[PDB]
């Protein structure tokens, strides 16, 4: 009577979000250090400017506008007390920005909503009972007795986190179809910069706002369904030396990360023994034969994880363009990435939605230092 | 496909618990909390929580938040003042810490070496924090780094259920799986002092408790080896209709407030026989007397609903009960001590099941959205 599915947990949609105003990045310091009245501390706005610049970032999306941060002036502060505030907006704001990126997905996967049997959602930005989760499921009118798996303040490597997760739903259960999503803003985090903390320079120059959302299933129905990818393996791991490298702390003033290690180089030295776990069911393939879709954490990872591996540049490209499109959105980026590498491998007319390759990898990383990998199987295009 | 799942269906093969060592006599609370919280003026708002108390079905529960702990961060004592910081503070480093205790535990019963277990499910209500609670109980029971973890906060009275549900797909999409469950639960978040403003604090006030559990669940338990307590053969959940705002639970820079507005005891149980009917079908639709109990004590007064309107034995939710009286609510680990205790009365009384005899048996969790949660659970047979 339970009866299990029979193939692998498959990616058969995708579909994303950002909030309506953008956010060029290179008039980014100006608006940014006027509106948290910091434009007076000449050589703190000179820095940001020059890690904005060197960023690999184009455009960001905020839902927090001058309107939005004007009426809520605690903000636009340090660390002056704020979180009921940012509660307010993120708790509002996170499911239907959740929502919108789920009418695309629901859409291009042509199905019923009354197919949904699971849903799960991700968020690092803010928390309430009942969850994301549960408002998600009321809006997009779902049915009510939707398996759902909440899972909160999940952090960076949220968006490969979903994939495992929904694996294991799909895999385990004859015809589920799961509802995977991560939703970001940045509400959470926003505020003036300053001298104490250089390193919130960098979140204030990375961070933008974006949703994602999937349906995973197994045993996709010929012609009607469309399989894009295929999760054959999930896993993660804590990295050696790793305790206490990054600290995502929850106080009265907002979420503030407390960073005390070196995390490009150790993200980019003790990533090879997983990896090379990872792509053995992929009969180990060489690196530059694998596709790749990594948490765009910054240009400077991604610059370490190249030189680590000798990619050739091309390998990256749907990353990067991410990144320069949308900047740091958190969990939900690396699920952009997936949907950026099966529209370049349908511009190209590439003969896999994987640009060519056969098997890639989704790599999340963040607290703990949690590094995140799932092996996909590409699919074939026919052309 | 090549990966390779489990055969049969997931299975408890350990339960663990754990307290602060604290206790608390809950006829000795009222002086106790209202003298703390520099209330004790407040005369009929005593005599008020005393008869609550007194009412309650609750004879000790547990604190880690001692007069130590509660004189050492004062905010935490008042009504609304800024507190959230230090609530944190303690929550973030004792929840994980006392799930081990409870891991302890559960890692003896089941008596394999700790490198076996292969996944991790964490639920706890009590502050958030990256990295989780569930790396930070990785690191302190010296797991294997590469664990599957799946964290769940802010999660709710119904957390207990959710465990169970999620660590059944965990344990049985995959072969050689064992899956330690986690709930852990402090009150540092909520406790503070009661007011006439908002009369229903006075009711958490006077049933919330500390805990921890943790279970083992795995597929395939090896003979001899390994000991089965209860197989879950179907877990599912559903919204409750009109329950719309029911119950709200507000993270503030005051700690955490839970907002009703509704009537959840009647809500309850008026509305869970669709969940419950079709839950029973896996277990061949026995009628509710034949069943075993794992009930989230979410108060005596919702018990004795449940009670009532599926006219259930005084016997059925005595398991819950003896929970509710020597530990109060704990939250999303209530339940998972309820589980064990129905395996540790069948095991005193000599019953012929896990379940004291039934051969099927529901775990009931309940809680914000309006959310029922239910697993049904095959009992193992005792030898008895």
């Amino acid at each position: 009577k339970h009866r299990r599915a029979a193939g692998p947990a498959t990616v058969l949609a995708i579909g994303k979000a950002t909030p309506p105003t953008a956010y060029s990045q290179s008039e980014y310091p100006d608006f940014f250090f006027d509106i948290t009245n910091t434009s007076h501390k000449t050589e703190l706005k000179a820095k940001f400017a020059r890690i904005c610049k060197n960023s690999g970032i184009n455009t960001r999306y905020f839902h927090c506008t001058e309107d939005i941060l004007k009426a809520n002036p605690s903000m636009c502060t340090y660390l002056e007390p704020s979180l009921d505030v940012r509660q307010d907006i993120a708790i509002r704001e996170v499911p239907r920005l959740a929502e919108k990126a789920a009418i695309e997905a629901l859409a291009e996967w042509g199905q019923p909503r009354d197919q949904i049997t699971h849903v799960v959602f991700a968020t690092t930005s803010g928390v309430n009972m009942p969850g994301a989760d549960l408002t998600l499921t009321r809006l997009l009118g779902l049915n009510p007795n939707v398996k759902r798996t909440m899972l909160y303040q999940q952090g960076c490597f949220g968006g490969a986190t979903v994939l495992r997760v929904a694996k294991d739903l799909a895999e385990n259960n004859k015809g589920a179809r799961v509802l995977t999503v991560v939703s970001e803003l940045t509400c959470v985090t926003f505020r003036a910069p300053n001298e104490e903390h250089l390193d919130n320079l960098v979140g204030s120059a990375i961070f933008g706002d974006g949703a994602s959302v999937l349906v995973i299933g197994s045993d996709p129905i010929p012609e009607v369904e469309k399989p894009q990818f295929e999760i054959h393996w999930s896993g993660e791991t804590i990295l050696p030396e790793s305790d206490g490298a990054i600290e995502g702390r929850l106080t009265e003033a907002g979420l503030i990360f407390h960073l005390l290690k070196d995390v490009p180089g150790l993200i980019s030295r003790n990533t090879l023994p997983i990896f090379n776990k990872a792509i053995e069911v992929a009969g180990s393939p060489s690196w530059n034969d694998l596709f790749w879709c990594v948490h765009p954490g910054g240009r400077a990872i991604l610059d370490e994880v190249a030189k680590t591996l000798s990619l050739k540049p091309e390998k990256l490209e749907a990353t990067r363009d991410i990144l320069y499109n949308y900047g740091n959105m958190s969990g939900a980026s690396v699920l952009f990435v997936l949907d950026q590498m099966r529209r370049r491998s349908a511009e190209k007319k590439s003969r896999t939605t994987g640009e060519g390759c056969e098997w890639g990898l989704v790599v999340g990383f963040g607290p703990g230092l949690t590094v995140e990998v799932s092996v996909l199987r590409a699919i074939a295009t026919g052309h």
